[PDB]
C-alpha cells in the first residue's frame, strides 16, 4: 500500500478538533434516522491520521493545478466521507472510476458528519452492520474519513447533484440547502487526486 496508520492520542488538540467537527456538526435527518440510525452523538473508538507518499503526491500536484486555473487559490475544505470502501480508499486513495459500481458519477462529501454517516453501509444505509443488519447498530464499529478537499472555484445549486463533470470554469459540485430542497449540503468532485484522505475516524454511534 505504501499507507502508513498514525494513532492519535486522545490528549492531542489535533485528536480533539477531529472529534468536535465529528459531534458538533450531528444533525437531524429528514429521513427520521433511517439510514443512518439514532442518536444525538458518537463515540469516537480511534483516530488515525493517513500517510502515504504517492497519494499526497497526487494530491499536490492537481492541488497546484486547481489553484493555477482559480485565480490562485485552491479553496480546500475538510470535509466528511463515509462509504464501504473506505478500506480501498486509505490504501488506494480516492479513484472516480468506481462511482458507478458503487451505487451513484462523482465522490461526495459532507460538512456534517451525520449526513456521511448516513452512507456509511451504503447507499440509504443499505442492509446496515454485516453482523446484525442493523442500520441503527449501537455495537458495531463504524469508519469515516475526515478528508482534505480541493473544491477549487465551485458551482452551486439548489437541487440534488446528478452531472457527470464540474461545469465549465468550475472544479467541484455543491448541492445548497433551501426552502422544499435540500437540507444539508453535498460536496462532488470528478477526480480522485481532488481529495485527500487525511483522518480514518472509527467511532459508534450512542443510544439516547
Ligand atoms: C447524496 C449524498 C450526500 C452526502 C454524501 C454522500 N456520500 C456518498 C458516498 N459515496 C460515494 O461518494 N460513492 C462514489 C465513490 C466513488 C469513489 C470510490 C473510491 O474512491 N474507491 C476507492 C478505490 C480505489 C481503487 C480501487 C478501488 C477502490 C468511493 C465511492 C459511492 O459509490 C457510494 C456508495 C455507497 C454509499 C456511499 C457512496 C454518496 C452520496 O450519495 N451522498
Ligand atoms: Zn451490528
Amino acid at each position: 500500500s505504501g499507507t502508513i496508520l498514525l494513532d492519535l492520542a486522545p490528549e492531542d488538540k489535533e485528536y480533539q478538533s477531529v472529534e468536535e467537527e465529528m459531534q458538533s456538526t450531528i444533525r437531524e435527518h429528514r429521513d427520521g434516522g433511517n439510514a443512518g440510525g439514532i442518536f444525538n452523538r458518537y463515540n469516537v473508538i480511534r483516530i488515525q491520521k493517513v500517510v502515504n507518499k504517492k497519494l499526497r503526491e497526487r494530491f499536490c500536484h492537481r492541488q497546484k493545478e486547481v489553484s493555477e486555473e482559480n485565480h490562485n487559490h485552491h479553496n480546500e475544505r475538510m470535509l466528511f466521507h463515509g462509504s464501504p470502501f473506505i478500506n480501498a480508499i486509505i490504501h488506494k486513495g480516492f479513484d472516480e472510476r468506481h462511482a458507478y459500481i458503487g451505487g451513484m458519477a462523482g465522490i461526495y462529501f459532507a460538512e456534517n458528519s451525520s449526513k456521511s454517516n448516513q452512507y456509511v453501509y451504503g447507499i440509504g444505509g443499505g442492509t446496515g452492520c454485516p453482523t446484525h443488519k442493523d442500520r441503527s447498530c449501537y455495537i458495531c464499529h463504524r469508519q469515516m474519513l475526515f478528508c482534505r478537499v480541493t473544491l477549487g472555484k465551485s458551482f452551486l445549486q439548489f437541487s440534488t447533484i446528478k452531472m457527470a463533470h464540474a461545469p465549465p470554469g468550475h472544479h467541484s459540485v455543491i448541492g445548497r440547502p433551501s426552502v422544499n430542497g435540500l437540507a444539508y449540503a453535498e460536496y462532488v468532485i470528478y477526480r480522485g487526486e481532488q481529495a485527500y484522505p487525511e483522518y480514518l475516524i472509527t467511532y459508534q454511534i450512542m443510544k439516547p
